[PDB]
RNA sequence: ACAUUUAACUAAAACCCCUACGCAUUUAUAUAGAGGAGACAAGUCGUAACAUGGUAAGUGUACUGGAAAGUGCACUUGGACGAACC
């Protein structure tokens, strides 16, 4: 998270690519020789590219440093990217309740909808003895709830020496949608 | 609605009416189904309250929510502010 306003007159690294107002390559310079041109220009340095290992700061007016963001504010309007995914953590509990269970299965449903990753993990119940046979048997309990809209990432593993379960579930993707939706037609319809 | 008759040298005889009660009305019971409260006391999801209970608590009202509850507005102390200046 950035943004394109001038860093000041203190800067962190001692060698600085700098670049003209008008684009031009002025060259590598000493830090105190950059801070001479704000100056001498009334100009004030922007770090246009962080990514490149040689410091890199174009100097321009602060018009110049409004007009450069306030296109920013319609690229990302026009074609906004935003593919950061938030992860879920549930616990659950073999013996678990099933009203708890449904409550708990709309939480899901709400995750999927909003294209979150949700991990589930299972432990033994307290004072309880089970296997693996029926502690599994919730995953595909809480999927069959969502036939099309969810489907497995991950699939349940022995986190922790066996007593516990985890699996992680996602949104059906596009294609894979579709192939779902294909499958279900030819069921029913040619039958 | 209904009618004064016979009799009368001692005096008597004669008499006999029609309409109500209902698919009205009162109260209670039985039954399909639905939903409270209590007792008992398991399990499950949380941790709302009691300490400034970890967002002080609560009243009224409104909206909201798996659930205790949460928020807004006004009100209360059945809260506190550490009690010379510095
Ligand atoms: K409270
Ligand atoms: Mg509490
Ligand atoms: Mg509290
Ligand atoms: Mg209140
Ligand atoms: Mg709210």
């Amino acid at each position: 998270k950035t943004a394109f306003s001038n860093v000041g007159r203190k800067i962190s690294q001692r060698v600085i690519h700098l670049f003209d107002e008008k684009g031009n390559d002025l060259g590598n310079m000493h830090r105190a020789n950059v801070i001479r041109l704000m100056d001498e220009r009334d100009l004030r340095l922007v770090q246009r590219n962080t990514s490149t290992e040689p410091a890199e700061y174009q100097l321009m007016t602060g018009l110049q440093i409004l007009q450069e963001r306030q296109r920013l504010r319609e690229m990302e309007k026009a074609n906004p990217k935003t593919g950061p995914t938030l992860r879920k953590e549930l616990i659950l509990s073999s013996n678990i309740g099933q009203h708890d269970l449904d409550t708990k299965t709309k939480q899901i449903q709400q995750w999927i909808k909003k294209k979150h990753l949700v991990q589930i993990t299972i432990k033994k119940g307290k004072n309880v003895d089970v296997s693996e046979n029926e502690m599994e048997e919730i995953f595909h309990q809480i999927l069959q709830t969502m036939p099309g809209i969810a489907t497995f990432s991950s699939r349940p593993q022995a986190v922790q020496g066996g007593k516990a379960l985890m699996c992680v579930l996602r949104a059906l993707s596009k294609n894979e949608e579709k192939a779902y939706k294909e499958t279900q037609e030819t069921q029913e319809r040619d039958t």
